[PDB]
């Protein structure tokens, strides 16, 4: 099974605070499309709740999944977003 964690960040003057890789034609790893935290940005609102991790799959953010989209897509849904976030994430499995 998936270990999932759900994360509610407040954006904040520095914002969200992290990096993202993956999707569809930019692949992390090859057959998948997942979206990946690679970086936690120093300042941001991920540093300083601490929960998301780098290694961590991003599923959804609000009610939007992300689990095979486009990384265009991907970066988008986390720019649409309000000052408060729902994430969805997936910690390593493997």
């Amino acid at each position: 099974s998936m270990t999932i964690m759900e994360v509610n960040l407040l954006k904040g003057p520095k914002g969200l605070g992290f990096s993202i890789a993956g999707g569809i034609g930019n692949q992390h790893i090859p057959g998948d499309n997942s979206i990946y935290i690679t970086k936690i940005i120093e300042g941001g609102a991920a540093q300083k709740d601490g929960r998301l991790q780098i290694g961590d799959r991003l599923l959804a953010v609000n009610n939007t999944n992300l689990q095979d989209v486009r990384h265009e897509e991907a970066v988008a849904s986390l720019k649409n977003t309000s000052d408060m976030v729902y994430l969805k994430v997936a910690k390593p499995g493997s």
